[PDB]
């Protein structure tokens, strides 16, 4: 939730994503727990990408008497991942990867009347993983992984109604009847709703760890423990607005106004560490539970804050996340030497309190159930697919000016193709 996906694999989605931190019958797995990275004897590839289908919706009446609805303010996303494991050793693997592991896009009609907090936010990531792992014997094995993460970012906000509001005070006030405040009427009615009033965008890279356990109790149950570290991105990038420098210093909540011109910002944002146990039971020969507790310490987002080379705030939104839980449980039924079927639930915790809401990022707790199938051609290569649909609640949200109700649901769709080499690295 917030901005966090959990999106590395089509098997994955199929189970929900219950217990990946200790199932192993793919290569995607190894991303989430490099300790997996031992449960691997030969090279084995896997690559897809999962499509996800949001339906969001706001809805509304600005104080102007505009409607604020908003339908589907959340774009479609297409989330491609690629994965490689293989033995060193008996006792020493590797493993690479790329997924996302965080992402975000809300984007409303530059016309929408709430555009001051509406206009558009996009986060897109690539986390890059290099892993290796050791096996110390038949029961324990310790995974450890270097991540460079890539990303690229955009917020824009526009006036939206914000003029005609100000126009409606000024002439319902004494000011109304005055030159300077019909001066000032104008001016604000002459604000059109598209009005860009911030413009933030960068990209960069940043670089983190992450570290696994993995406690076999069995060849058929497994148990782990791991940690992702958090990733702090300190962008470089541009800032802009276009309403007249005039706006600025009256400690009006709009952001700073640069009459149209660009300069540097800097912003820092934080990825969230996340710690996650997980555990596999394949308690018969065609069946498995798995299942997983993960925390995510999103208290580290308090704040979007954008900067200027002197050090003053261009765009500050204040966030307050609360660290977060997501919990899930799923099944798998191994049908026969190609079939095999999956399905899982999950309930993912929002980690936004209820007064730190906004429509820029619609959050909510959300539940999820999924189902899924993987067709083996052979003893080499399968394919995977996947769907989920997440169902989250309807809720109020009280930003500036504006109340709002939001409303959200997910279709996501998976496919993935699997590939294992005929090749061993025994000594
Ligand atoms: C004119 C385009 C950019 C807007 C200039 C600054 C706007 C910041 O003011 C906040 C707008 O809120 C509207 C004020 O509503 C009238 C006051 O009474 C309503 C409070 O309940
Ligand atoms: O009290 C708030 C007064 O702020 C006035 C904003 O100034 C208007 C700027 O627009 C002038 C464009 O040249
Ligand atoms: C926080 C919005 C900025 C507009 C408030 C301006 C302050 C006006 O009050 C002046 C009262 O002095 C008499
Ligand atoms: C002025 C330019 C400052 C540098 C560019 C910053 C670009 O915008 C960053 C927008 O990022 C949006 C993040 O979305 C929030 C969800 O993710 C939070 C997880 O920490
Ligand atoms: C307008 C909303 C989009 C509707 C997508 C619904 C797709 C449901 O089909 C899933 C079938 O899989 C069975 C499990
Ligand atoms: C992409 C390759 C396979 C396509 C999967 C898409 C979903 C279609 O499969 C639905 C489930 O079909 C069940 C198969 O029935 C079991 C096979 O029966 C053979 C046993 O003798
Ligand atoms: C309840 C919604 C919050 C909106 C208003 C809350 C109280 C703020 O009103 C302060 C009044 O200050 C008046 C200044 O208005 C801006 C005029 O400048 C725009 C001229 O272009
Ligand atoms: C290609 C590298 C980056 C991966 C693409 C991600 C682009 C940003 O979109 C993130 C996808 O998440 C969209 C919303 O997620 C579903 C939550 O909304 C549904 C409400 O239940
Ligand atoms: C569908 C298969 C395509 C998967 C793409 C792998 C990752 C590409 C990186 C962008
Ligand atoms: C616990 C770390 C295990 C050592 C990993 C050795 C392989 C690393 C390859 C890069
Ligand atoms: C809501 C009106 C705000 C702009 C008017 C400024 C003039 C204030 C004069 C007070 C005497
Ligand atoms: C804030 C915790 C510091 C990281 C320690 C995690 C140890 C790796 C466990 C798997
Ligand atoms: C925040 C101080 C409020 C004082 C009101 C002064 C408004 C003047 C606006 C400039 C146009 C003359
Ligand atoms: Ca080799």
């Amino acid at each position: 939730a917030g901005g966090q996906l959990n999106e590395f694999s089509s098997s994955g989605l199929g189970r929900a994503y219950s217990g990946e931190g200790a199932i192993a019958d793919d290569a995607g797995n190894v991303s989430r727990n490099p300790a997996l990275i031992t449960m691997f004897d030969r090279p084995t590839f896997s690559a897809g990408a999962v499509y996800i289908d949001p339906d969001v919706n706001i809805s509304g009446t600005s104080p102007s008497g505009r409607s604020l609805k908003a339908d589907n303010i959340a774009p479609t996303a297409w989330v491609p991942n690629m994965h490689f494991v293989a033995p060193i050793n008996d006792q020493f693997g590797w493993g690479a990867s790329i997924t996302s592991n965080y992402g975000l896009a809300t984007e409303f009609n530059d016309t929408y009347a709430g555009g001051s907090v509406g206009g558009t936010t996009d986060l897109e990531t690539m986390n890059l993983n290099l892993s290796g792992a050791y096996r110390l014997n038949n029961a324990w094995s310790f995974g450890l992984g270097f991540n460079a993460v890539y990303a690229r970012a955009k917020i824009e906000r526009f006036a939206g109604d914000l003029g005609q509001l100000v126009a409606g005070q000024i002439m319902q006030s004494p000011a109304g009847q005055t030159q300077q405040g019909q001066a000032l009427a104008a001016t604000a009615n002459g604000i059109d709703s598209n009005t860009k009033i911030a413009h933030l965008n960068g990209n960069q890279w940043g670089f983190g760890w992450n570290a696994g356990i993995l406690y076999e109790l069995d060849k058929n149950n497994r148990y782990a423990l791991t940690y992702r570290s958090e990733v702090k991105i300190d962008f470089k990038g541009n800032y802009s607005s276009d309403l007249n420098r005039a706006f600025n210093n009256y400690g009006l909540p709009i952001p700073t106004a640069t009459g149209g011109a660009t300069q540097s910002g800097y912003l820092t944002l934080n990825l969230p560490e996340m710690w996650e146990v997980s555990g596999y039971n394949r308690v018969d020969p065609q069946w498995a539970i798995h299942y997983s507790l993960a925390y995510t310490s999103w208290s580290q987002f308090q704040q979007l804050k954008a900067t200027s080379t002197s050090g003053d705030t261009l765009f500050q939104k204040h966030e307050g996340f609360k660290d977060a839980y997501r919990i899930a449980l799923g099944t798998t039924y191994y049908y026969d030497d190609n079939w095999t079927f999956r399905t899982g639930i999950a309930f993912d915790d929002s980690p936004v309190p209820a007064q730190n809401r906004s429509i820029s990022i619609p959050d909510q707790d959300r539940f999820w159930l999924s189902a899924g199938t993987t067709y083996a051609f052979n003893k080499d290569a399968s394919v995977d697919v996947g769907v989920s649909y997440m169902h989250g609640q309807s809720v109020k949200i009280n930003e500036g000016p504006y109340q709002f109700e939001s409303e959200g649901k997910a279709w996501l769709f998976g496919t993935n193709f699997n590939y294992a080499f005929h090749h061993h690295h025994h000594h």
